């Protein structure tokens, strides 16, 4: 009883999450109860100390009983309730550009640290009332697994997951933030989703309807992936002023680079944020 309960957040991927007050510090928090494995203890332990601005702290780690107990700091809306709540008229390109750039610099860090999130999506972006977001739930993939449905049932989405990994291979490399990144940008450009998949086939295909079917010129090595079937249905590739319009046209080259269906081939976080189309990028104040 450290902490006492002010109200439900919601439920996660891993457990229930309230927002809670430490009862010696006057903070409030967000304490995630994860539902123990010598692997989630040791990456756990490595995740406390990967602190950057732009990565939601990870305050406390409780181990206590059977449970784990993660106490993040509180930041009180998600991207994907921003942009519900942007519908009518998107977020502002300014805005669109000042979290990409934050949330890049998020990723070069993890990154250069050799940490992965590998579950990135719009409900693990986390924005305040000044202009900054952070990313929420970094390393907890590793540490946990990422499962088909939650504790609760519901299912984890595919939309953001990167085509190697639906493919099944097992190794999993930076690239995979960055392809879920790139898929983001194009739903805050467009205030739709780019790849709503209900399945993992249905995932591949609506990617491939987008990118072109993928073959061993793009991708050397696609034939020899786990899942790969020589019977997937030959797409050709649309342009990228169809997909993401109105973005100029730093953004469209920016987000090519960012879904290349090589890992090998796609942007970096550290060579994205050095491209033009950061040139003007600035520091919004966001409505809300
Ligand atoms: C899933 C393991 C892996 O890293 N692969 C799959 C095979 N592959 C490759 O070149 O095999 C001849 C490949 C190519 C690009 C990216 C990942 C992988």
């Amino acid at each position: 009883e450290n902490f006492q309960k002010v109200e439900k957040i919601g439920e996660g991927t891993y457990g229930v999450v309230y927002k809670a007050r430490n009862k010696l510090t006057g903070e409030v928090v967000a304490l995630k109860k994860i539902r123990v494995p010598s692997t989630a203890i040791r990456e756990i332990s490595l995740l406390k100390e990967l602190n950057h601005p732009n990565i939601v702290k990870l305050l406390d780690v409780i181990h206590t009983e059977n449970k784990l107990y993660l106490v993040f700091e509180f930041l009180h809306q998600d991207l994907k309730k921003f942009m519900d709540a942007s519908a009518l008229t998107g977020i502002p390109l300014p805005l669109i550009k000042s979290y990409l750039f934050q949330l890049l610099q998020g990723l070069a860090f993890c990154h250069s640290h050799r940490v992965l999130h590998r579950d990135l999506k719009p409900q693990n972006l986390l924005i305040n009332t000044e202009g900054a977001i952070k990313l929420a739930d970094f390393g907890l993939a590793r540490a946990f697994g990422v499962p088909v449905r939650t504790y609760t049932h519901e299912v984890v989405t595919l939309w953001y997951r990167a085509p190697e990994i639906l493919l099944g291979c097992k190794y999993y490399s930076t690239a995979v933030d960055i392809w879920s990144l790139g898929c983001i940008f194009a739903e805050m450009v467009t205030r739709r989703a780019l790849f709503p998949g209900d399945s993992e086939i249905d995932q591949l295909f609506r990617i491939f309807r987008t990118l072109g079917t993928p073959d061993e010129v793009v991708w050397p090595g696609v034939t020899s992936m786990p899942d790969y079937k020589p019977s997937f249905p030959k797409w050709a590739r649309q342009d990228f002023s169809k997909v993401v319009p109105p973005l100029d046209e730093d953004g469209r080259s920016l987000l090519s680079q960012m879904l290349h269906y090589d890992p090998n081939k796609r942007i970096s976080a550290k060579a994205a944020l050095a491209h033009p189309f950061f040139q003007d990028v600035t520091k919004p104040v966001p409505h809300l």
